[PDB]
């Protein structure tokens, strides 16, 4: 059963929770609360590069969010069925992570800038990302971005869209395909559960998480 | 023959040049010089996400540096021989790209901060990265990080180390394994050529490149 090392909050680890959950995998979490716990982790050489996320799985201690995500995907049929697919999924995912980053950085912005930022996510989403996906979907009519099966691309996208909606609730207004897609995906049982109460899905970060992260790093 | 879209300079594209070169692949380049050329590129829908790098290869227009690198690696035996390997290479690479980023951002810093920054790269390299690799190498005695064959991890690492050395010439002083490794790698013929004159290898960015990039973005 995988073990997740990270502070108790979303940050960069959330994607990993999403994927694991979606793949139907149960896992554990070991929260960081202080510099010191981080040191111990570091000290025992558990963090290849001294950072988290780190996830212990299949006897390894993987680090680097993307690397971790690829591993899981590949262990769980979330990476396509061939190079072509794999290639698409990869790109989609990277592009998406670039959008998600805005959300990740958000809480650490200066309150003043926080607002300008939301506007920016809105614009990027609307203009740079949503349209690509909307068209993809519109173009093949399937419920998945790639290969008519769930992929890592769909989870990250789903994760991101929902996160955005938390700040800009109507962000999908003009993306009817994306709206439907979201809906369905969210009805996938593992996902449906993850979205339900008592999942390891984390809440949007608060003043505390923020404080804490600062305290550990 | 691949076609590289990017300004005429290193930026994020350099890794791609390195890999292609190393893999012995010849390619072309289409330089961006103005906002306008970027617009046209964008306008014709050639940039999946409206950004570069974009590389046209095997009939696709790939975007996202990492995604691009994985594609090439996978088309050229630079991604290991199995999941285990692939997994290592992946991590190494991501960690390395995190270091390289410092170099990428450098020129756009405020001159004052530029210096503090160099010191920082030095420290990170010394403390967080070099040691991992040095030990890996020291631990198996091979000339490659993984699988006793060239991998994407070795190229990125090589690229990075050399770039650092351009600013901190003795950065490898305490990494005798890394020094040797570097030397040998640099003697790989494709690499040896890339390093020689008349390669598509780019120079460290100047006031111009800097200016230009700003002008296009
Ligand atoms: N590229 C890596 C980077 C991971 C990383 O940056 N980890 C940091 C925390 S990022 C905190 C952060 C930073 C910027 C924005 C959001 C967030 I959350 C860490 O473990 N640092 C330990 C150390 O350096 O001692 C990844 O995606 O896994
Ligand atoms: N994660 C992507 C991002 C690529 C990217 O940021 N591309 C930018 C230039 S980065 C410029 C930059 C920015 C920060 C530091 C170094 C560098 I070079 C682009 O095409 N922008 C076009 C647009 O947005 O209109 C990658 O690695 O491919």
């Amino acid at each position: 059963r995988p073990k997740l090392h990270y502070p108790n909050g979303r940050g960069r680890m959330e994607s990993v929770r999403w994927v694991l959950a979606a793949a139907g995998v149960e896992f554990d979490e070991e929260f960081l609360e202080t510099k010191e716990q981080l040191y111990k982790l570091q000290d025992g050489n558990h963090l290849l590069f001294q950072q988290v996320p780190m996830v212990e799985i299949d006897g390894m201690k993987l680090v680097q969010t993307r690397s971790i995500l690829h591993y899981i995907a590949d262990k769980h049929n979330l990476f396509g069925k061939n190079l072509k697919e794999r290639t698409l999924i990869d790109m989609y995912v990277e592009g998406t992570l670039d959008l998600l980053e805005l959300l990740i950085m958000h809480p650490f912005l200066k309150p003043d800038d926080q607002q300008k930022e939301v506007v920016n996510m809105a614009q990027k989403a609307i203009i740079r990302y949503f349209p690509v996906f909307e068209k993809i979907l519109r173009g093949h009519g399937q419920s998945f971005l790639v290969g008519n099966q769930l992929s890592l691309a769909d989870v990250i996208l789903l994760q991101t869209i929902l996160a955005l909606e938390e700040k800009i609730p109507n962000i999908l207004s003009a993306f009817p395909f994306l709206q439907e897609y979201t809906v369905k995906l969210s009805n996938i049982p593992t996902i449906k559960r993850f979205l339900e109460p008592g999942s390891k899905k984390k809440p949007p970060p608060d003043e505390i998480y923020v404080r804490t992260v600062y305290n550990i790093f």
